[PDB]
Formats: C-alpha cells, structure tokens, sequence
C-alpha cells in the first residue's frame, strides 16, 4: 500500500515542490492551501492524471486562534479519510513579512499569523499526527538557514522560525518512541518572493557562495525526500540547511 | 536622575533578586507582578525604606490576548510616570509546565500562556520600551534557557517560547542598535528550583552541575543581569550568556 | 565513466561501510588504512571481485608530523593514478582516546589533532589543487556529540571542533570551484570492539530512537546522500546521524 | 595577599590591555611575550611603577613542536616563582594570517596557527591545573568563528578547536574548581598592517556604533569572568561584538 503525506502550504513555489517530489516518490498527497485555491485544484489534478485517487487538496487558514487546534486535526483527519492513513507531515506553510519594533494588520492579528503559521500551527499538527497514529512515519518542519543572522525589521517571522527549532528539537525527543521522527530542511535563499524586484533578486543570489543562484524548489524538495526515506531511519531532531553556504558568509 | 528598570515578574525567585540588584546598584525600579501583589508591595517597601520613593509595582497579566499590547504599553508607560525615563527592561516573567504532544487548561490557553509570557510579551515590551525612545546606557536583558536545546521531556511549548526569546534578543539586538539600545540574554540552567519540586528531585538536578553539584543562587543569575546593564558590557549586543555550572556541557 | 572517491581509515567499522556503499553506488575507491593491512586488502579484493579495476589501497600514517602534507599529496594522487580523477573525499579516519588535563603529549596532540583535523585539511588541500555533470564533494566525519564531550577526552574534542571549523572553512573557498564541504556526525554508532556490552547499553539506552545505536550503514547512508545529485546545494552543512542523542539533557 | 594571572602575548593591543585591567584590579602579571621584548619590558616598568614587584615578563614561543608542553609549563612555573600561585590564566597570544586552499611551509603555518590558537592553550591549561579561591581561565575566542573569512581555515580550525577546549576543560576542572570560559570579539583593534579603506570597511558593518570595540571593552569582559559576579559561570564564551555575527551577508 502506498504511504501518504500531508504537505502545509502546498498549491505553489517550495510545497508543491514538496509535494510533486513525495508524489513521484510514491506516496498520496494531502495539498493544504489558505488562499490559493485554483493553483492547489491544479495541482491535484496533474497528480492525479498520473496515478488515480492519489491527491487530495484541504483548505486551511492556519493563522493562531482558539479553533486552531480543531483545524488542525481536521487537516490531520483529511488525510486519513482520503487514504487511510498518514505516513509524512511536512510543515511548510508560512506567513512572511516584517514586522518593526519601532514605528494595515493589527499587531495581535500579526502575532497570530507570524507566530501561528510558523510554529503554533506545525506544534497542533504534530500533536494530531502522534495521537493518530516497517512503518517509517516522519515529521519534515520547513526551516530558515538564516534563522541566527536575522533580516532587519522580521522579529515576529524570526521568532516564529526560532520556536520551529525548538519544536523540532522537542518533538523528536518526545516521539522518538512511537518511531516517529521529526527533522528539518533550511532553506537559505531558495525562491524569491514573487513581489521582489529582479534586482533585489539578484542582490541575494550574488551572496550564495555555491554558484551566486537560489536554491531551486526542486533542491529544497530533495532534502524533504532524503529524510523521509529509508536512508534517514536513524536521523531525528536534524535540521539541514540547503542554503549554498550563504550562511557561512560574514556581512 | 538615577536609571530607571523594569522587572517582570519580580516579586520571587530570580525576578525579585535582579530588581534589588538593580537597586543596590542605584535604579529606580518597576517591579511587576501578576498574582504576587502582597510579595511586590513587601519588595517595594523594603526597597523605598532605603531610599524613598525608587520604588513601585505594576500588575498586569502577560498571557496572550487581545489586551496584552496594552498591558505592556502601560508596563513601560508605568516606570516614565514614576520615573521620567526607562532605561532597562528585564524581561523575567516566565509561566512553565509541560504541554505533551500525545494523550484543567486548553491547549490553546497553554499556548497563550506559555508563549505569551515567554515570547510574545518580551516583544510587545521591546516594542514599547524602543518606541518611547524612539527618539544614555540602554539596555534589555531576556532570561533565557542554558537547556534550550536538550529540553526537558513534555515542554514542548515552553521550550518554544524560550527559542522564540533567542530569536527576539538577537532580532532586537540588530534592529535596535542604531538607537543605541542593547539587547542581551542571561540564560540559567537551573537556579532556584520550583516551589513544588520535591527534596529528592532537586538533588537529582543538583548532582549534574559539574561546578559545585549545587544550583545557582538568584543573586548569581543577577549578577550578570547586572554585567549586561553596565557599562562595562557596552559594546555587547545579541550576547546570550549562560549562567549554569557547565549543565549544558554535561551529555546524557 | 566512473566516479572515484577516497576513504580515509576504509579497512573497518564505519570507514568500511562507506566504502562499501561508495562502490555500490557506481564509485571506483581507493581504501586507505594505517595498521589495518589485511582487512584493508580482504576489501579491495571482495570489491574488485564485484566490479574489476575498481578498487585499490593506500597505507598512510595520519599523525601529525614535518612529512603529512607529502602523505596526504600522495594519498590524493593514488586516486588520480589509480582512476584518472577524484572526485569525492570522505575524512573518516580517528585516533581516538582520553588525554585528561590533570606516549608523551606530544605524541597524543600529533596523533589527535592530527588525525581529526589536520589530515583533514590536508588531504582537502590536495583534493582542491588537483581539481584547480561533474559533483565533487567532501564529506567529514564529525561527532553529534561535539558541544556535550566526554570527559577527559580534551584533545579528540578539540580535533573534532576543528574540523567543523574546517567544514565551513572549506565550503566557503571551495564553493566557487564546485566542491562542496559537508560533514556527517554520528552520536553513537559501532562501540569500541572491546567495549563490555554492559557499557555499551549504558550508551544505547540513552539514544531516544529505539535506544540502540547506529549501524556503521546507517551512517554511511548520509555519507552517500551528500555525495549525491540529491545534495548539489548543500555545502557547509553537518548532518547530525545520532537517533536523538544529542538532544538528551543530563 | 594578591592574586596572580598570567596573559599569554600580553605586550600589545588587547592583550596589553587585559594585563593592564587585571593589574588596575589588584592582580600580579605575568605578561607573557613572542617577539615584543620592548613593549613587554615597558609594561612591566609601567605596572611596576604602579605597585612594586607585581609585574614579571616571560619569553616563549607558542608554535606547535615538541618542546612546546616544555615552554607551556615554564610560563605557569613563571608565574610561581614570581608570585608564589596562579589564580588566572588568559590564552590571548594568536597566530593570525590566510593559509589558502588552492595555491612558510605548510607544515610551519599549521605549527603556528594551530598551535597558539589551540595546542599551546591547551598545554597551559593542563600546567595551571596540575600546578595547583578564585580559580579562572579566559580563552580568546572569535564571535566570527562560524562565519570565517576566506582563506583562514587554519586560523578557523584553530578557534574552533579553542571553543572545544573551553568546554572540555570547563567540565574536567570544575570539580578542582577551576572555571573556564571564553571572551569572543568581532571587530576590535584592527590589524596594524590592514590599510584605512579596509578598516573603514570593517567598521561599517558592525551594527552597534559602526565602529571596532576598544581594546579596553574586550578586556571588561575578560575582568568579569575572572570576577566574583561569575562564580557560577563555566563553559560560556561571550561575544563582544557588537551585533557584528548577527549580520547576514
Ligand atoms: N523561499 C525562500 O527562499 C525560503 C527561505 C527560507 C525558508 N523558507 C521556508 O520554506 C517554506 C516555503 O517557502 P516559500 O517561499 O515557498 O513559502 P511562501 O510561498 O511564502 O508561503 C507558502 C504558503 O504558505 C501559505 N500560508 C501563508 N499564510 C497562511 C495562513 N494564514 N494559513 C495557511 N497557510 C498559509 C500560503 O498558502 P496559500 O498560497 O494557499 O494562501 C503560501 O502559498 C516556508 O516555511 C519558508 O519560511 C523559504
Ligand atoms: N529557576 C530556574 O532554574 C530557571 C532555569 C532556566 C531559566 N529560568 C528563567 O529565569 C526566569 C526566572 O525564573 P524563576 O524560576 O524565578 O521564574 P518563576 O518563579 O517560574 O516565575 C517568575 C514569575 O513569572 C510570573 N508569571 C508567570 N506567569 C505569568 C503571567 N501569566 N503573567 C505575568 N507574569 C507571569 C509570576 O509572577 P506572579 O508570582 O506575580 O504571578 C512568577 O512569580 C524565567 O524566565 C525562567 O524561565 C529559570
Ligand atoms: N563509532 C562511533 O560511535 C562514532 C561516534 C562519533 C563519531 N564517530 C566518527 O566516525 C568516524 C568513524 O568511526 P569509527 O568508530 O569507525 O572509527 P575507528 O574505528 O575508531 O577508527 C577508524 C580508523 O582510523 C584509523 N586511524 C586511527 N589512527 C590513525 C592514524 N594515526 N593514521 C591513520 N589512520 C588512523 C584506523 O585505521 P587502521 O585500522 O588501518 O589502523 C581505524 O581503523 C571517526 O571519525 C569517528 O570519530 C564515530
Ligand atoms: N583584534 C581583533 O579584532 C580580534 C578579533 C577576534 C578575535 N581576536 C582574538 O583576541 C586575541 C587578541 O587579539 P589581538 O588582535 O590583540 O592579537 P594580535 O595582536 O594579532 O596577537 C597578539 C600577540 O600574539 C603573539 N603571538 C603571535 N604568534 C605567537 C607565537 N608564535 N608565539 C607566541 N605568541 C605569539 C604576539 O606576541 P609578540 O608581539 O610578543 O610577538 C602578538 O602580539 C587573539 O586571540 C585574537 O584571535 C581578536
Ligand atoms: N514564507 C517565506 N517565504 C519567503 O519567500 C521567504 C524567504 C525569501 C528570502 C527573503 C529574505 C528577505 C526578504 C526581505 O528583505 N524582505 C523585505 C524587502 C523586500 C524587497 O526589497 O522587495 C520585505 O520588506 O519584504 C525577502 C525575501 C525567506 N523566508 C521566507 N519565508
Ligand atoms: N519560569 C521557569 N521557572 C522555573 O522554575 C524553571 C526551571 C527550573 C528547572 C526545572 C527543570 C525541569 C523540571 C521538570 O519538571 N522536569 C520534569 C521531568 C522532565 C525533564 O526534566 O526532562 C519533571 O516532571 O520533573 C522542572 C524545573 C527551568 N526553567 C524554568 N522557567
Ligand atoms: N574514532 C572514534 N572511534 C569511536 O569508537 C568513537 C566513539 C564511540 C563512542 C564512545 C564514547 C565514549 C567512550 C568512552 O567513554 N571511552 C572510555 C571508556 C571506555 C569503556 O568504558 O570501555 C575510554 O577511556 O575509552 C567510548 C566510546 C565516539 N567517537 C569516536 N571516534
Ligand atoms: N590574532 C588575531 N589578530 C587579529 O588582528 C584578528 C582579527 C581582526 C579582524 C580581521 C578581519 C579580517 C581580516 C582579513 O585579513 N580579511 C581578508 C579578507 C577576507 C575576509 O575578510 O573574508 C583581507 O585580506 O582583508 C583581518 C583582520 C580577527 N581575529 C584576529 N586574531
């Protein structure tokens, strides 16, 4: 029987990346989405023109608030009701955007998106993974290779990254008993954001020691692979960065 | 004029030996509490017995919600109207208790609490202690966690507050740095154990700290509350130090 | 046409394994060793048994010394004579045993240090000068235990330290020839062959992830995914292989 | 009756000023020097001008070979037959130059490089400790060691092997109650072969002040881990460096 995965955030950019890599790697995808409900119906469908009945999407906000929980194990839920079972969980879906100490979205409404996607939300799916559950059952936590050479003005997002080492570091000492494992990839520069102009772009790349290029998703999805796979069985609480060493570089 | 700090949560513990270290050493301090009033108001009228009127309270509790940007305003806003200035923030209050991932509070309060005090209190403070001097030795000391990372087992969102508060001191660190303001850390391992802890489980911790098989004092961790603030500590910013007997050396 | 790598201290335990799992995956080898003379040759002919050609030896001493820069040169340039190129370095071999602070000392820092960090370096240096679809990389066993250490083992910790630093040292000035720099850090893995069981259990029971240790495969199967397609951005980075024993407070 | 602190390249810069500090807060020196026997010499005078008999210079090479544990438990038997006890040790000396991959002898530059930055320090702490309260090493350490420059993996590897020493001997000598910790500067006093331009570069990056720390703040941390405000503290290094690490490239 094939395994399957839920992958947070996964109709674009790094978790479709994500997703199509678990796809071809065999297993059924839950395809979480917030808003981008057409690119994440697009995607399943390709999947499933390739093996039937293997892609499903689910649609969640996963902003912090006192139904968080529920939703979360309603996405946790979604994948057992589609395919009986749920092997992987990858949590890479994530609120992006500064936040300055000193001086539009309330702040609370900005502590609960930040906080809420980066690290709230990754611990209540992890929670209503274990409680769900030869087998090689993983937790994949999407991380920041920059997460200690902070970028100006992103306390939130960099707290929210900070709390994700935490839990991924926590969460593989707790589950490591149920055979669960929990690790993390660690983009440096991978996809820019879309709103970013080419030269600021290009600003990045030129720092990436290995080749001055972002990561492309596909490489980031590598890593995601590798650890989910046989060959990681003994690797828990692991964070990789994939980031072409621009986390070695002095300012 | 004399400085001026805030201290969350010093009316015990840690939070009340760093306020009298700052007193002693010349600060007029804030010394808040949430459920520990009769404790704070014995601090503050040991402290104004030794010189008057450097001392008052503030209560607020900084779990989070909704009114917790306004409770942390008033914090800060608290020590310019007792003091006319704010020069150092302490940001010591600290819920802790375990929150297993498998199976009287919800999670989602656990979340608010531990995480709240832990994390997103300390940033909405920083917020507000930057913004009204947005415009000298300033600095912010965060109490941290010498185990961050060989957490206890169950404290999975404790233990993601306190990487939250890295996070923050170093953010801050950068971010505030033009102003002139500093932001440290001042991480035990363990100090005064918890009330509730029994006698045999203390010793069990005291027999790993390799210097001395003994906890810290309180007055040891505010001791380098007090390096950081000083000037000797001047050029130091985003510094995270550890305060815990070499524990956090000591594998399984 | 085939992809060569050398492994350091390759004729036992872990070195062995990546070895054989280099070779599995298509590489050519070239098996170095100090004292291990037989074990090392009974490898390269169960190898060259499986794939002729594919397999050689080289006896080196890796303790620090005048003469190690012209040993590692010419480990190096045993691959190049043995296969015609060199891609891929794994820095596996280690002297390992407690130095406490209160053979001479000397002796102790040449063959500590020298083992599991300057031969590294060294051996990286002349990996890089020979190379001044291909995907070169090193890859350098580390320890996940690094920042916990055991006690009284003072100069291997320090050896280990420094060969993180020359992971990242490396990655840096190398990226911009290609080669990536990368470590693997077990925790606990095979136990030292005399080791009592009764000992050995006092390690495995720490280890979260099914309180045994890692197999030397294990390992090796981290070596391979960073020498792999799979890995082609991912430099200066040390993936810890250890069931989450360094996460185990005391 | 004064303590006693040996500074290892205590002539110059900011060892210099450690030794200074140390001597303003009651210590005895030894001041430890390579090449610079005349600084060394007007140190002394200067301390000793200060308070008599409180100041010693000690000549040794620091280079890696196999008289160096020889040299090593001469500066710590110094610092005895002057004072009678050694309560601190500071390992500040430092080899410091590129050593590049892609291309002294190899074998001289890892000799000078490894050894001051790792062996010699390591070799200093076990004389300190069998020789023998207030108890401390403080080993000079960079808050840029992961984050390196090009071209200095000696010199990296080196400081990285000092992070790993601080650790080990902090864990092995605290039950002897001998703490050991670390002091990490970013930027401080900038070399002095190093040109304007580039040390205005260097200045720029760092976020607090834009400017190098003084020697002087360097060696307030120094004063603090030796202190009594750190009896508790073992096994910490602290950067002083004003944000400097933090900054992405
Ligand atoms: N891109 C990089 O260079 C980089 C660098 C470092 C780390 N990373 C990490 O790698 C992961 C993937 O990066 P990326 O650039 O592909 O991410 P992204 O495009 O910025 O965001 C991924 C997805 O997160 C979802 N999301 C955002 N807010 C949400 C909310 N309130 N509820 C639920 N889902 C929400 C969005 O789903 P919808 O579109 O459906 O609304 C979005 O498509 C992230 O965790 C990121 O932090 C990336
Ligand atoms: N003790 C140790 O060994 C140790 C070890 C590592 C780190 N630390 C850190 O050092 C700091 C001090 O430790 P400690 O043991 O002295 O702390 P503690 O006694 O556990 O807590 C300090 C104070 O935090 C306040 N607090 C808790 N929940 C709060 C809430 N919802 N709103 C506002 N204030 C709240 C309480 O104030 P009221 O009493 O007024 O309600 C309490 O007295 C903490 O940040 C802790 O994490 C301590
Ligand atoms: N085993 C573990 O649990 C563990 C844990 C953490 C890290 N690691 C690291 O993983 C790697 C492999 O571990 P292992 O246990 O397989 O290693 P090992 O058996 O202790 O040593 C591997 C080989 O190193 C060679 N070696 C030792 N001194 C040498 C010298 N002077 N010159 C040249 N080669 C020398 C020996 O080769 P000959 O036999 O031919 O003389 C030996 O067989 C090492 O770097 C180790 O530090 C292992
Ligand atoms: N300056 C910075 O910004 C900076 C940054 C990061 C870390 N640090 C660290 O802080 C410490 C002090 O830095 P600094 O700039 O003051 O150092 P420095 O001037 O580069 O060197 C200090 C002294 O080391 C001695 N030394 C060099 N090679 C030696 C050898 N073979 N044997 C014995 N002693 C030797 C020299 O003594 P003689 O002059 O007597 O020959 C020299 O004056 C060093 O450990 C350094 O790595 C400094
Ligand atoms: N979820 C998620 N998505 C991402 O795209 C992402 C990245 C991409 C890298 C990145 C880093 C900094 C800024 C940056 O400096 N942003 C500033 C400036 C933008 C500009 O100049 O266009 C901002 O204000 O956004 C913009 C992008 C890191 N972590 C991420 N996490
Ligand atoms: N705010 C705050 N207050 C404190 O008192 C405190 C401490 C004290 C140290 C401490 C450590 C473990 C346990 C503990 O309960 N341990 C568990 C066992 C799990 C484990 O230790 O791995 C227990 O049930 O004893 C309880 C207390 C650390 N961080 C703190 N922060
Ligand atoms: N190269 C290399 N080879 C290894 O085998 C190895 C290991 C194995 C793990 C390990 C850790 C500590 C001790 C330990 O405590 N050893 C003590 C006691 C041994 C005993 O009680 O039998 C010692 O004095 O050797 C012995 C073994 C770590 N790093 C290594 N690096
Ligand atoms: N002992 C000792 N003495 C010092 O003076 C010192 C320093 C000072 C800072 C410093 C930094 C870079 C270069 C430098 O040379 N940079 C290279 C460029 C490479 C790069 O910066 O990545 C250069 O040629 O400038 C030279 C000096 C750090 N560690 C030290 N240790």
């Amino acid at each position: 029987e094939a395994p399957a995965a839920v992958v947070t955030g996964a109709a674009k950019r790094i978790g479709r990346a994500i997703a199509v890599k678990l796809h071809q790697t065999g297993y059924r995808v839950v395809i979480h989405y917030h808003n981008s409900a057409e690119a994440a119906v697009s995607l399943a469908d390709e999947l499933n023109k390739e093996r039937s009945n293997t892609a499903v999407v689910c649609q969640a906000d996963l902003t912090n608030s006192n139904v968080l929980p529920a939703s979360c194990e309603e996405i946790i839920n979604s994948c057992f009701r589609a395919f009986g079972r749920c092997d992987v969980l990858v949590n890479n879906a994530s609120a992006f955007y500064p936040t300055p100490l000193v001086q539009g979205k309330t702040v609370e409404t900005q502590v609960a998106e930040l906080i809420g996607t980066n690290a709230i939300a990754p611990f209540l799916l992890t929670m209503s993974f274990a409680q769900r559950q030869s087998s090689n059952l993983s937790i994949v936590n999407l991380c920041d290779a920059m997460v200690d050479q902070p970028c100006m003005a992103f306390s939130l997002y960099n707290m929210g990254k900070h709390a994700l080492v935490g839990l991924t570091q926590s969460a593989a000492l707790e589950l490591a008993p149920y055979g669960i494992r929990v690790n993390g990839v660690a983009p440096g520069v991978s996809l820019l954001p879309v709103a970013m102009g080419e030269e600021e772009k290009d600003k990045w790349r030129r720092k990436v020691p290995l080749g001055r290029r972002e990561a492309s998703a596909e490489q980031i999805a590598d890593a995601v692979i590798f650890l989910v796979s046989g060959s990681a069985q003994y690797i828990t609480g692991s964070i990789i960065k994939v980031d072409g060493g621009l986390s070695l570089v002095h300012a």
